[PDB]
């Protein structure tokens, strides 16, 4: 089972999935390893090889700091890298149906991780379910994260910024030139991703160098206009410089800095990423997408506002409790191991943690818009309010605003609202429908009966998988057979969206409308 690619022959392996077979090619290199003098530079193209590359195991994950706040707890550790970390991590994976499809639609996954963490090899990113059940091809790639992938000395090719995005872009290029050999249709490629993955997919909509590398886009819990998604050219420099000092690489010649940062073990670079900013938060993106003048030619809010993106269909959506995950990473009085009833004072302190550089008036204005209580006696008023504050500001309102803005230029948009809490979810109940916990459903993990998911979850994943795959194949995320609720287009007027849950799937209008008017009109002025 050998496929000949443009750079050489690759050998895959055979997966038994649901009384059937998927061919997995795990760990195909798609760039020269960005090592030595290649560190921080854009990804260079891969020299040809004469052997049979053995793509039979996930490859090295990119260097990254590991969440060690809940050691031994699956709800945190399920997200930590499950392969050796290395700078030599520019690899991708391909699941194709067996037998080899003819002209299959291709799904390209971009993982999240706040642009600091993440890896394609995670169990909740296993594409074999989608390959088997919908006969699409799934591709996923590793891209550089943290400083190693997003250090920015603007204009300077030694550290131009946005390398991780250019890593992704080079993977998309690989699919364009090689997926035909695997039975995929290069003309039918849907980027999908979650969180920073979703912000990445949205940036590929803007980057002209990506416009011909895919067809459609799916944005799960993320978009480039999210407040955490794009570093200012200022802060990127202040960040690059503060890193140079912490490592002792402060030089007058800016390239002499990069040279100095190139003789540091990655461990030294990662240990210093944290304090590169002055006041971090649980959502800090120390090194992330920047306006490099290359991948990104202008500030994306301007590009969005003036229709300067790929015209195509988008599938956008968010989860019901996007914000609760971050509350247990610093917020006072919070814990995954109790119900986290917090007081007014505790809520106010938590705003200082999530909005450190914000004026008191700004923080009071958040308090005022979110404490008009329907019941003052309700003891978790503040706990739920602080979670909604983080979710509405960081995910739901920018994702909604992205969808209005993008659809205003005549393209079909579909907006979902995931509100099912996984029956196997290891975080406590009050954290609800958390950030990232729609992904297993998108990937069809409840489709394996051999797990402990309920029948209702199997049906929900089954429908989501159909809707996702029909969106990839046909720009339309309906399920047309099992008498399903029709998913209407999101228009700027009606703003209709589809709820996803095991109970009843409903068409609703104008998600978080009052919340988002505050976050999208008033709060940016503070
Ligand atoms: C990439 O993957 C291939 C295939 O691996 C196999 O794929 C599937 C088909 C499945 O069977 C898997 O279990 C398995 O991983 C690798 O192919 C193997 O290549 C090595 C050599 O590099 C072979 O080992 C040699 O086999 C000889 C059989 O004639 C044997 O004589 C060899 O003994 C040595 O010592 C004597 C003593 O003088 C010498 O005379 C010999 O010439 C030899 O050097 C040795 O056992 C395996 O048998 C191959 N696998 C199979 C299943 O046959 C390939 O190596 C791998 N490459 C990389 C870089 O990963
Ligand atoms: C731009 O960076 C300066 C300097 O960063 C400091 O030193 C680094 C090595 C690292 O340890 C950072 O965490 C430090 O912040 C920032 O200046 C500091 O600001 C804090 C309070 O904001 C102050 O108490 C320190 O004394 C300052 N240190 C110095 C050397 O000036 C500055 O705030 C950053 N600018 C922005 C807009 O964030
Ligand atoms: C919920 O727990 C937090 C966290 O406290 C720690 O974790 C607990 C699960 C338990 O193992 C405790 O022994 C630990 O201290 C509590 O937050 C602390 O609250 C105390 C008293 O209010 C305060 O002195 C500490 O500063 C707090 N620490 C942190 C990190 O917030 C919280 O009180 C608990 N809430 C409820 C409703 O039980
Ligand atoms: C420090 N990180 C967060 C921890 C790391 C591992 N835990 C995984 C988890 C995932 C879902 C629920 C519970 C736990 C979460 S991060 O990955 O570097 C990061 C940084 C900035 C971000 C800004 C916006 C959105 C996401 C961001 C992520
Ligand atoms: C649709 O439903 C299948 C089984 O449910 C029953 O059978 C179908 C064919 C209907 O005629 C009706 O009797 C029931 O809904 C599932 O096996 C199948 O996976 C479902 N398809 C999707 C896309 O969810
Ligand atoms: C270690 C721990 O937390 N254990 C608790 C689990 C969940 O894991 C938490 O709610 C989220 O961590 O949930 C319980 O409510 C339960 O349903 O029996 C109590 C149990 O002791
Ligand atoms: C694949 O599909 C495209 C249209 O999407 C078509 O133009 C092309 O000829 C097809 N090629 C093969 C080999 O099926
Ligand atoms: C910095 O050093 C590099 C080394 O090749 C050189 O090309 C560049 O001109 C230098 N810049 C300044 C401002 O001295
Ligand atoms: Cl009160
Ligand atoms: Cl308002």
């Amino acid at each position: 089972i050998i496929i000949a690619t443009k750079n050489g022959k690759v050998r895959g392996m055979q997966l038994t999935v649901f009384g059937g077979t998927v061919t997995a090619f795990l760990g195909i290199p798609y760039a020269q390893p960005p090592l030595g003098r290649l560190r921080f530079k854009k990804p260079q193209s891969l020299t040809k090889w004469s052997d049979i590359w053995n793509a039979t195991k996930y490859a090295n994950s990119c260097c990254q700091n590991i969440d060690q706040s809940f050691p031994g707890f699956h709800g945190s550790e399920m997200w930590n890298p499950n392969t050796d970390l290395s700078e030599d991590c520019l690899y991708l994976n391909v699941w194709i149906p067996a037998p080899k499809p003819k002209n299959a639609t291709v799904l390209i996954w971009i993982y999240g991780g706040g642009f600091q963490t993440g890896t394609s090899s995670l169990h909740v990113y296993d594409g074999k379910f989608l390959a088997r059940v919908e006969r699409v091809i799934v591709v996923s790639m590793n891209y550089r994260v943290g400083a190693l992938g997003f250090l920015a000395l603007p204009g300077n090719p030694e550290a131009p910024g946005n390398m991780g995005l250019f890593d992704q872009q080079l993977a998309l290029q690989w699919v364009q030139k090689n997926i035909a050999a695997f039975g995929g249709n290069p003309k039918s490629v849907t980027l999908f991703g979650e969180s920073a993955g979703a912000a990445s997919v949205s940036l590929h909509l803007l980057s002209p160098g990506s416009h011909s590398l895919f067809t459609r886009a799916i944005l799960q819990s993320g978009s480039f206009n999210a407040p955490w998604a794009v570093t200012s050219l200022y802060e990127a420099r202040n960040r690059t410089l503060n890193l140079a000092k912490l490592t002792g690489c402060s030089r007058e010649n800016e390239t002499e800095i990069i040279k100095c940062l190139r003789n540091k073990d990655p461990q030294e670079i990662l240990l210093n990423e944290a304090f590169v900013v002055p006041y971090g938060t649980p959502l800090s993106v120390n090194f992330g997408p920047t306006v490099d003048g290359d991948f990104l030619t202008d500030m994306p809010d301007i590009l969005l506002e003036l229709g300067q993106f790929k015209k195509t269909q988008i599938l956008v959506g968010v989860n019901k409790d996007e914000g609760t995950a971050f509350l247990v990473y610093g917020a006072p009085g919070f814990s995954k191991d109790n119900n986290s009833i917090i007081t007014r004072k505790e809520f106010q302190e938590g705003l200082k943690i999530f909005f450190p550089g914000v004026s008191e008036f700004g923080k009071e204005s958040i308090l005022f818009h979110y404490t008009d209580w329907v019941d003052d006696q309700r003891p978790e008023n503040y706990r739920e309010a602080l979670g909604d504050v983080v979710g509405d500001y960081n995910f739901i309102c920018p994702a909604l605003e992205f969808t209005k803005k993008f659809s205003e230029w005549g393209n079909n948009a579909f907006f979902y609202y995931f509100e099912h809490r996984s029956s196997k979810l290891p975080w406590p109940e009050w954290m609800g429908v958390m950030h990232g916990y729609e992904i297993e459903f998108v990937f069809g993990l409840p489709l394996e009966r051999r797990d402990q998911y309920t029948k209702a979850e199997e049906i929900l994943s089954r429908s989501i998988v159909k809707r996702w795959a029909n969106f990839a194949k046909y720009g339309n995320p309906q399920e047309t057979q099992n008498q399903s609720t029709s998913w209407p287009v999101f228009k700027s007027t009606e703003q209709k969206y589809l709820t996803l849950n095991t109970e009843s799937t409903r068409i609703m209008t104008k998600l978080r409308a009052q919340q988002c008017r505050f976050w999208t009109s008033f709060f940016p002025k503070v």
